């Protein structure tokens, strides 16, 4: 029992099985949903989430990792309801998703105070439940590594040091934020193999992608050009660093498009198993 | 019946009486409160809010204007509870409080779409209740008039044009954001006397303040130096543009400090009546 699951007992990382490493059941701006609820329909969101999870399970998915955190409208009680309706293994996370500055709350607060929020979610539970976080999610984009973005990165490293949970990032595939995320985390003492640098499948600069993977971190490739890059990377022997996902105010695309395209281009079932079973296993090990 | 009140029938602006034009019952970051509720105690916030309203009522306050909006954690149901417990006249508002960029929701959305949210709150009601907004609140600070800040300003003007409700702003007293807010609103066709440029009491550059007032807008002076500026402005004949308030993650300061200090420096009760009764009356007229 190493990985916490929403609405279930924890499981050993070795029993995670076929895993979708980056799927959002739902996403929204906390402030907009609180202030203008007329814009949203939770019943439709629920139905859509249940349907997508069921579709994934029909293709043999055992575990889904949902990296929705602050900024994207994480709601543990919604997640519970989805689990009860499907029986899926669902890993929730903690963290903060920002591109520029932190909410006003964080004005004049230390990196340690931010880290304590993450550790609270990991050790005590999320949003007043006993459902605990199994990873930390962070982001950077076009604005680059700002002061507040760097605070969040360093907070994530502190959380990892204390709890050992892995770190997932969102980066911009065109401005080296991904490489900077990796460097800052590793300088703080994070094991590179406990980092997934995501949203890279958007670039064709395979050298940039290979550089990240070479430094020991997983690369998130989350169409023909995207599949082309994916295949390119596979044939170059980067299967064991590749993690594929689909990633608001589908899941079948992997099974209806990506994997079919791969297999009819050589890649066997041992490669598919590596990307979807072995890679997640190591990440959470 | 022109001004909407939380939990009550609307009233004529002439019956507003002694008004505190800018008091926050409660404030918080929506995203932080949703994601880490352990940080907050709503029961303590409620008790504190009730106590402050009761203190104000003991000094003869009849109406309180609470400009908490998106970004600051507006909660109409909390506001209702306070009204039920005190019997205060409470004016709620709509709008958006940002310094740099808007939530992700607003990516690729028009000024008209933003305006429609404000108009929804004014015409239909707030957060799924029949409690309607009686003004629009906007902000700018150190970053100045950004692209998204300007969007919100122009949305506020559209709302005012359609519904006639007045506009309250937060500005930085040291970078001319207040003057720019006023200019942009007036160019869009907003009557200058339907604008309150706030958070000016922080500067001693009385010429800057006088410039705003001269252009026909109310000036929000929201200690000795602050009172000094206030007195300075009063003796220069700017009483009829002055609005005073106290303005998170007291109300008596006005009655225990400011007003006492004023009166023992000449200003009579007709000036006090102008600032706290006549100025609000015109603003909402
Ligand atoms: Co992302
Ligand atoms: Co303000
Ligand atoms: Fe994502
Ligand atoms: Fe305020």
């Amino acid at each position: 029992m190493r990985i916490p699951l929403v609405g279930k007992d924890s499981i050993e990382s070795k029993d995670i099985g076929f895993t979708l490493i980056h799927e959002h059941l739902r996403g929204f701006s906390e402030a907009v949903r609180q202030q203008w609820p007329h814009l949203y329909n939770e019943d439709e969101e629920f139905r859509n989430a249940v349907n997508e999870v069921k579709r994934a399970m029909q293709f043999g998915v055992k575990t889904i990792v949902d990296p929705t955190v602050m900024g994207l409208g994480r709601d543990i009680r919604f997640m519970e309801k989805v689990v009860k309706a499907t029986g899926i293994n669902l890993v929730a996370g903690t963290g903060i998703y920002i591109y520029i500055d932190l909410p006003f709350y964080f004005l004049n607060r230390s990196i340690d105070e931010i880290a304590d929020l993450f550790i609270h979610d990991i050790k005590e539970g999320i949003q007043g439940t006993l459902n605990k976080a199994g990873f930390v999610k962070i982001a950077a984009d076009e604005p680059g590594i700002t002061k507040d973005v760097e605070k969040v990165i360093k907070a994530a490293a502190i959380a990892n040091k204390e709890t050992k949970v892995p770190i997932i990032t969102h980066s911009n595939a065109h401005n080296n934020t991904g490489l900077e995320q990796q460097r800052i985390l590793t300088e703080e003492g994070v094991d590179p193999g406990k980092i997934l640098i995501g949203h890279l499948g958007d670039t064709d600069n395979i050298d940039y992608i290979k550089k990240i993977a070479d430094k020991g971190s997983f690369i998130g490739l989350d169409v023909d050009k995207r599949n082309e890059t994916t295949l390119r990377l596979i044939k170059d022997g980067y299967s064991d660093k590749i993690m594929i996902s689909h990633d608001i105010d589908s899941t079948t695309l992997i099974f209806e498009d990506t994997i079919p395209f791969l297999k009819r281009n050589g890649v066997n079932e041992e490669v598919i198993a590596t990307i979807f079973k072995e890679n997640p296993k190591k990440f959470f090990s």
